[PDB]
Formats: C-alpha cells, structure tokens, sequence
C-alpha cells in the first residue's frame, strides 16, 4: 500500500495483526471441529483413535508455532513454563507427551490465544 | 432520547464492558493467589489452604459464569468438566490435572463468551 505517514502505516498494522490473530483462532477452533467429527465417526465404526489424537497433536503444535511468530513469559508463572516448554519441545520432536500433560498444553495454548487477542481489541 | 439502533448499541456496548472487566477482575485475583502461593511455598500446610481457597474461586468464576454451556465442549469433555464442577460444589478435592484442566476451560469459555459479544 502506496503513501501511508507513519501514522497511518501503524493503525494499519494493528488492525492486520488484531485481524490474523482472530482469523487463526478460528481457523484453530474449526480444525479442531474437524478432528472431533472423524473422531465420532471412527467409534460410529483399534489405531485409527491413536493416528487421529497424533494428528490432533500435530496440529496443536502448529498452532503453537503460529503464536509464536505473532509476539511468551508473559503469560505463565515460571513453573507452568518449563512444563509447557517440555511438551512444546516433544511435540517438535516427534514423541508423544503424557496424555494429560498434552491436554493441559491444548488448553494453555487455546488461553495464551485469547489473552493475545483481547490485549489488541482492548 | 435514542433510537432502537443507539439504545440496543450501547446495552451491547455495555454489556461487552460488562465482562471485559469480569475476567479481568478474576484475572488479577488468581495473579494474586499464586503470588501468595509462590512466596508460601519459597519459606518452606499454608500451601495448601493457599491451593483450596483459590480453587474455591475459580469454583465461584465458573457459577458466575454460568448465570449469564454445553455450546463449548462436546459431550466427552462436557461431562468430565460437570464431575468436577460438583465436587468443588461439596468441597471434594480433585486430584491436581483434573483440576487443572478444570481451570483451563472455564477461563477459555470465558475467553470465548467475549469474543461472541466482540465479533
């Protein structure tokens, strides 16, 4: 975009950064919609529920890797950091956390997105 | 003397302020706790009562919430939450990931509640 002052080159990149941060949200919150459906199809018939919650798990990662890039301390007390760090760090490398230690990363990411969103609209 | 337009805009208005400030409020007040909590567990029980009292609040957002639920969480993640929801009620003590995952979801249907007004 052409000849903004310096004014106008701020407003428009908070209104763009608010923007994505609300559409990720959604587009988290609709693929996780997706998962939940193949899930209630897939009882509606072994493994199948363990490649689906590695999918999930995969796909809450980059979740992660996204809200990264948008700003993380600044949200957790030091003990729940270094157990997020832990899961985070599995889920980059592959291994599959403890069922309730990824369930409570799912959960903390989903929080720390809303907190970053409501700190822009308000 | 408003419009319906203006009259509705600002009881919309007010009611997105309305509970802006509520989760706020609740916010700081677990900051709060955990600070106690941090600085209980540093001189070492006072731990404890420190843990039981805040959840006795997180158990106070969730029924204020409330009054204003199932349109957040399917059916399996639904129950589990009720489960928990009840023994706070009667003053049980869930074991801590329970809990935790309690924790979580309120503060996230919270999160969410606000975007619907927002958005």
């Amino acid at each position: 975009v052409t000849e903004l002052s310096d004014a106008q080159k701020k407003q428009l990149k908070e209104q763009q950064e608010m923007q994505q941060m609300y559409d990720m949200i959604m587009q988290h919150k609709r693929a996780m919609q997706d998962m939940q459906l193949l899930w209630e199809k897939a009882v509606q018939q072994g493994t199948w529920e363990h490649q689906l919650r590695r999918m999930e798990m995969d796909k809450t990662r980059e979740w992660a890797e996204q809200l990264t890039k948008m700003g993380i301390g600044d949200f957790l007390p030091p003990d729940e950091l270094e157990k997020f760090m832990e899961t985070f760090k599995a889920l980059k490398e592959g291994r599959e956390p403890d069922y309730s230690e990824y369930k409570e990363f799912k959960l903390t990411v989903e929080n720390i997105g809303y907190q970053m969103l409501m700190k822009m609209g308000w």
